[PDB]
């Protein structure tokens, strides 16, 4: 500061604790058709009531309505709706707390429609690509309605090989009840999947892969997988819904389509996903500063509180801190050539905790 | 200085630091015709609604506005664009921080308006001819529509020669959606290969080879290569657009046109090209001096600092920095008679990384 | 009563006032709030910034949630040793206060007594100046250096009455890009 | 292993992709003697990469 | 603060205090002797 004229002054040093808050990740974006409502405008809806003062409900036969309806069946929180059109006889890209997006009315147009397959590969490719480039969300996938083994494992690889690491695909459909008519029909598995996740991110952590849970508000599946097709589908991406004897309908196989690896499982991703939006979120006051070895220090103290806190919590794997994560900012990862310029690093590197899948015991027999 | 009177003179030594920084290589230049918007003006768009507000979209079955739709949908960051003509029934020597050029709606006029091939020749031609001339930047180049193996692998030696290491060429063509009719229709790979070495550039170095990308927003391709036909058109610069089962759509091979083993590979080039530009552009003030060793030293110093940053990063091969660059600069490169013309030399030799394009274990049984 | 666009000369006055007030001269202001403003129309996105930024043309953003803020703190220099402005404004300060605080040297014996004050207030004032953390070093050794002896004052230099003192200091850079990391280790 | 390796494909080809490959490819043998389908009583005795 | 870099001194009036002197300076180039009471404690030792 400049000191010219006598008197006190009174400052406040900077040094102290900035905390990092997480971001909420229930929030899920569906895209379909209407009988009437706002058109190209994506409402804010949170529960039925206000859907059914807005876009009506069981009328005109549509997948909307029966997705929302099984959205809020299992659990949901807030839902964006926006409706491409509609009888009675999208901008995704502007919002932020979005964090899933599903279009369950897709394959009426196919079935009734005639809109061939390559118009469905399209959609679903945009809808790859804006979630790639978004870096934020993750897409759900529904194969078409008509088809067993040895198709699917076709489809999957001639003609939808998709990849890219940003989807989850669902493959049988499930059998509801429509109050309009009173009658049992199929529809895709879109929104139960979201209520499923909104509840096991609501009840658990994000870290834990939603593997196990009774698909609430189902009737039957229409199909049956035994122990061979489920393991000739398991090595590729294509999750299951399988009903046991004494426990009903469940999810199955919690995986995603990627070809790496690295992200095989949708939990590292989603987990990752929730650690970059935090740091993004709550980092933007370092810009501009003095760059000396006080801003390192105060940057390592702030990310190894928030590690701390993310591990107390049994999110990474490791009986003590030293083993679970570690943070390097210093004058070894920071060059005077390197800070001419005007960069700092602050390398991370995390643990992170996968589930269990196989379980095996021995049984043995000893003297 | 000049002491003529008593007093207090303040004066700043010249010896210091002056760090080198690089430059953007992320922008491209497309030369097309378009129904409405500015004639013969280079425009600069950074996002689709800018192009859609000056040259429309959509609405004359053109080529210009499917590369601007690829382009941005691979994760472009700006472009500038250049329109000839159209209906509604150039400059680029002054530009420079344009790093490609392409000219995606060529073909159509040989589709439909019958301008033969020495046309298209001669201007493809004019192009190569004007990057080489500039030599800051790289073209892009797609072949005549309907073609198979054995004819490409003669439209390249007997009719195409082309060679001059400043150009990279995609053989098939991309299959993509069209909204303005909802119809899947052929067209040439300009834009995507574009989005792709923007995204390349972005998320990694400029070091590494665009090799294994998918390219978003492919449907199909209308060609199928099998590893004998990819095994001929490998030893010419002839790239592929290959499909996996269970990977997709990617590309294969990052090579260039280029009779010279020197420059087989594009990474190469286009790190020469930024270590170029970025010495050229930040090493102006090191002409009109005194010309001493204090000079030399200086050089010295500033060429290593940039060099060491360069290979800190791993993009350069060695354990040691001393495996890694070598620059010269003293009295045994600059002889007394060499310097009485006022002449610096400042030798410098650098070794860089190629990409690995065959991996080959061995399996061998042993005691 | 209305609103009308004016050239932003007197706020960036303001803000760097503000700046070398709250904080110390060295403290590039980089991110400050136009206090006063409304609108600016126009819009910038990053790639029009990452164009405009490796010249010397700064900007003023609108960020969602922080409002109009300064943006780039840079300046018109091709030669890249003063490529920021709070090099140059420390430089003007610790060349004016030198000017002013310096006159009393003249027409002095020009003994070694007079290169020990010389050295002694220099010093002092360097570590009053590194001790708020203007400098960048962890100790006064790696922070500046001064050299007043008999190595850099030969007699033929003194006998035409001359002092040199050489004075050497290490400024501190602000940080513009920051980059992390987040890998995954076993 | 040719399933699991196509990654390796146009890298820039350094010595941490060496490392990298060594220790994957030790990993995956490690894993495979630990169940006894190798003859060796070490590690050391049963493979080498 | 433009008045105390050179030597002049200041009567401010304080909302609560009244009228005080303020700054307590001479007129000196000299960093040597810039306050008045080195100056008078220096002149009562020399005078004993």
């Amino acid at each position: 500061p400049s000191y010219l004229s006598p008197g006190v002054y009174v400052e406040e040093v900077a040094s102290g604790s900035r905390p990092i808050e997480g971001v909420g990740t229930s929030v899920a974006a569906f895209v379909g058709l209407a009988p009437t409502g706002p058109l190209n405008e994506p409402t804010l809806v949170t529960n039925w009531t206000q859907y059914v003062a807005a876009f009506g409900d069981f009328t005109g036969g549509y997948y909307l309505a029966h997705s929302v309806y099984g959205f809020f069946n299992n659990g949901g929180s807030a839902a964006y709706v926006v409706r491409v059109g509609g009888s009675a006889e999208g901008g995704l890209e502007a919002i932020d707390e979005i964090s899933m997006v599903a279009v369950p009315d897709l394959m009426a147009a196919y079935q009734r429609g005639a809109i061939d397959l390559e118009a469905v590969k399209a959609v679903q490719l945009g809808l790859i690509a804006h979630c790639e480039l978004m870096g934020d969300r993750v897409a759900i996938i529904d194969p078409p309605p008509n088809q067993n083994a040895r198709q699917i494992r076709v489809w999957r690889q001639e003609t939808a090989g998709y990849d890219s690491k940003y989807a989850a695909l669902y493959y049988p459909w499930i059998k509801s009840f429509d109050p309009a008519t009173g009658q049992s029909r199929l529809v895709p598995p879109s929104g139960h999947v979201a209520g499923i996740w909104a509840r096991n991110d609501s009840e658990r952590g994000v870290h834990k892969a939603p593997a196990n849970e009774v698909v609430r508000g189902a009737v039957d599946l229409e199909l049956q997988i035994t122990r061979g097709e489920q393991d000739l589908l398991n090595p590729i991406g294509v999750n299951c819904i399988r009903s046991f004897p004494g426990r009903g309908i469940r999810v199955w196989g919690a995986r995603t389509l990627s070809s790496d690896p690295a992200w095989r499982y949708l939990n590292i991703r989603r987990y990752f996903n929730y650690l970059e939006e935090s740091i993004l979120i709550g980092t933007q006051w370092v810009v501009f500063e003095p760059n000396d070895h006080n801003l390192w220090a105060r940057i390592r103290r702030n990310v190894s509180a928030f590690l701390v806190n993310e591990w107390r919590n049994g999110a990474l794997f490791g009986q003590s801190p030293d083993q679970a994560y570690y943070v390097k900012c210093d004058e070894e990862t920071n060059p005077p050539e390197s800070v001419d310029l005007g960069r700092v690093v602050c390398e991370i590197g995390i643990a992170p905790v996968k589930p269990a899948e196989f379980v095996i015991f021995r049984l043995a027999q000893f003297s």
